[PDB]
């Protein structure tokens, strides 16, 4: 209705970064992932895998102490900030991170919002997902704030009912990205990527294989990693959403759309990303 | 002897659901799996994997607290109800589920039957397996109750000795499905799927690769997921049994029937299901 | 020197069992594996995987309590006897098993020999490996006792020094199998399988990829499973040793012999066994 | 600038060892890996996998007690020295090892240096990495000491700033290998392998896929294993560095360089090593 353009293959190809011979892991930065609670532990593994697959140099996972042992055997490349999402409620971040994500597998509590307030004082891009998504405003800061709501979370954030939202997804996403001065990745078929400067795109990739628990956690991780290897954070977000969807399309070539598990998106990404190089 | 028809490839093809572009995980529902105990933990992983592979939107696993960490690294897409099968002995279910399964890896105790009585007060289809199978009757309710006994469990449920049962499997399955007003999936070579309205089918797929611990737990999970993505729960049961067997047949093309592990059925399902689309 | 015959492909093909359509897991029996200690936990996973891959119907692992959680995510098809190898020091076995193995990952202690004495009172074939191997004699019983020493363990058992043993491996293996009235699988290149009735064979398969920790634990498990699906326990032992070696040969077709991990033998077995059907 | 030669394919082919038919795991020795702490557990899994993949006979991992359970399900072939890196601060090594590595995932503390002093009293080659790298000297002993610093660790060791180091990498590596009488593997694009007798080579393999956390831990493990199967420890180091890089090059044939996880290098090595045989 607003003729929002698709972020196409051509755009992805033109903007994906090189990983040059003369680089070291510092070139690609350290990401912080604040995710996973004793009650919802898997989200940290999913987002962790997505992040480390997506071109960062190092990952620190600030998860609950009891979640750490669940990640290690699957993602032994990650390091930890023990009870980090909880500690961030109380402490300013001491360390410098290339990018931060908070919220997958975290409860919708006031302490999580305290952590969010502290995350927002760093200079880097920050992603808020899942339990970090609330009805609130955001402080003026340097780096972008990227919100990743599904339609129900968008309702929690705005009071726009899901049935109204779905009739005018790009119009609402654009309006609220402007009002909040945040990026909004409004999930669903034809995910909307709305920027606070008024740019907006639709994602052309993906299918119903994604309509299952965990695929959003994987996407948050993918955005986090891509923020570390792209110079332009806008391109990071757009490429992450695109490639995430593309992985589901590769899956359905030889596998039923009913049968995908989110972690497999991460396993598919290496070959899918190669195709766009 | 009763000329029970086979649920054939043609029937599977005609009844498997589409996963359309405009869907979200809510379309495909949340399943509850009440399974796995400290003493028999693996059943929860097997049934969990089968369920999430089989087209549901979300899975909540109500397992023993000490089992949770064993599932997470393999199935990070699942969420949990801590000690859920035990809590269900005491509590009415508060939440609405698309479908429920109870029993894999659970002991044959009175408290498990208390949990079963509570599960039966929800409106959705319910599967009872393994330790949830007992000599008992069932209350009139909306959704179907699906019992998944092997011949020894059928003896526990009915007093029909296994040696007599095996001479007349479909006749006994049909008779007892009618008497109990439950679906009965009577396992074995040529698994019988008997409905309480008198419909009955045989399953034409599978082989002796299935004759090993865990393959029934996988099947319970597969039924659970398929109940979430099929509109007709009868077709869900029949397709789950069929596809489960078909996975074992794909296995034996290049692998010895002596060497299958149940979890691999779940790993095979994505490609097998595609073939029937 | 004694012209001991090789157990050849032809012999394997003629003796491997069918897994027929009309079977159930009971047909193929329940095995008990008494293995794995807090100090040497991996042996239980390796032997467990080998056993469940090798045609049994059910596996009960009697391992240390703290080892159980390490097995479940890899082998969720196994069930447990908590602290079973320790409990067997004190208790007669109550249950009937198709076959039993004891010793992988267990210490060389008197309590382990107490467990061995109790295992030997069951009627089934029994395998003794690793910490269960000691200088001792064996009581007259029905089923065979199968000892699986490497040359150093054979020295512990007999006082034959390794340097003398290695000059006359089949002569010593045959002599001691007769003296002890046990089967002796004397490991190494050209593994000797010596029976107490005087039959003896050499194994023609395998290579130096096997010369690394864990491959013997895998073999013990393979013998355990094959004892469950072969009518003739002699053929079970001989086929297990043969197929174990054959898996290492398949590996080295496209992978360096320096790089095999024991668990991969179990992963290779499905395709290797198919070739001999 | 100093015309340092590359360690080429031809050199690798001429020096890689055979794994002969008549070998046993003792032929290839027992390695000790002192790695992994509660705070940095993954390094032990990465280095463990690299070591066991690289032609040793047995591996003992002296890791923190709470790390052990994280390794077992992935590497069940390893055995353990519980809290071994900590115990080595206090105890002379009692056992004889073919080679030792210390430091991946260990903190930069005085107690770790105490452990290093004890490790250095064994006769075998020893690798120091990560937290074991400090500004210090080394005692005259038989076997080589192999330091594996990245440029920041080289600064910690020498006071040569990273920006100066990077202009003259081979000159600084050679100078400091001579001064310390240690091997120095100075990591980065064109890794420098400097020997204390003045030999020095550059590594021609690898790419930016390696520029991510964990790949150095994998390399330490690879050196450790190769020290066990090569007669000449110089060739072990050079081949480990070469093959590690070659694995990343194989990866990038069909996968994006941004998406490699360190553990996959270990999974690739079997096929890559075969190519050089
Ligand atoms: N039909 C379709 N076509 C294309 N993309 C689709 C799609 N359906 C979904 N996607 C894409 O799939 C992803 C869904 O992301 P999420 O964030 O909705 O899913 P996640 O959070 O992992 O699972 P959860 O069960 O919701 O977890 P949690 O407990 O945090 O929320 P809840 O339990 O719902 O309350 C997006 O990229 C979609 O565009
Ligand atoms: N020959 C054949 N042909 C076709 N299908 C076959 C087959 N043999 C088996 N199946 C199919 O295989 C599946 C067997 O399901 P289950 O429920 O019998 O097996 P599960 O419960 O996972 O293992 P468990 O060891 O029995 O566990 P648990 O402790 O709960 O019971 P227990 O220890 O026996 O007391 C069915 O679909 C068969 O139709
Ligand atoms: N060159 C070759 N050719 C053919 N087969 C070979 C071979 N080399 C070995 N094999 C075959 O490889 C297998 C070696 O079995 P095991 O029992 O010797 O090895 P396991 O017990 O798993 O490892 P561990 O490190 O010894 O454990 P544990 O702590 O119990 O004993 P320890 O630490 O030594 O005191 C046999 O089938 C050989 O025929
Ligand atoms: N562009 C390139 N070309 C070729 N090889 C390359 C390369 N970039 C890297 N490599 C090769 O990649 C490897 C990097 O090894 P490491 O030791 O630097 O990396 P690790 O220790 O596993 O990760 P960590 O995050 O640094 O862990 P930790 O906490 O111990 O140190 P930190 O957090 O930095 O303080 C070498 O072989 C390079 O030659
Ligand atoms: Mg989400
Ligand atoms: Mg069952
Ligand atoms: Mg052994
Ligand atoms: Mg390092």
């Amino acid at each position: 209705a607003m003729n929002v353009p698709f972020w196409t293959e051509e755009h992805v190809r033109a903007t994906l970064p090189e990983r040059d011979a003369e680089s070291h892991k510092g070139t690609y930065g350290t990401a912080l992932l604040l995710a996973g609670s004793d009650d919802m532990p898997g989200a940290a593994l999913l987002a962790g895998l997505g992040a480390m697959r997506s071109g960062l140099g190092k990952l620190v996972i600030g998860t609950s102490e009891n979640v750490i042992p669940l990640i290690v055997p699957v993602l032994p490349e990650a390091t930890y900030w023990r009870d980090g999402w909880k500690k961030a409620a109380d402490a300013q971040l001491e360390e410098t991170y290339r990018a931060i994500a908070i919220g997958p597998g975290l409860p919708q509590t006031e302490s999580v919002q305290q952590a969010v307030d502290h995350v927002l004082t760093a200079d880097c891009p920050v992603i808020l997902d899942a339990g970090a998504l609330a009805k609130r405003t955001y402080p003026k800061r340097e780096g972008p704030v990227i919100l990743t709501p599904h339609p129900g979370e968008f309702f929690r954030m705005t009071g726009v009912p899901v049935n109204e939202l779905q009739k005018k997804r790009a119009e609402y996403a654009k309006e609220w990205a402007a009002q909040l001065q945040t990026v909004i990745v409004l999930k669903g078929n034809q995910t909307v990527i709305a920027f606070p400067d008024g740019d907006c795109w639709l994602n052309p990739t993906g299918n119903g294989a994604l309509a299952k628990g965990g695929t959003g956690d994987t996407l948050t991780g993918m955005i986090l990693g891509m923020l570390c290897c792209h110079e332009d954070p806008k391109h990071a977000v757009l490429n992450a959403v695109y490639l995430h969807g593309a992985c589901a399309e590769l899956w359905t070539d030889e596998h039923s759309a009913h049968t995908l598990l989110a972690h497999e998106l991460s396993d598919i990404l290496p070959r899918v990303w190669k195709r766009f190089e």
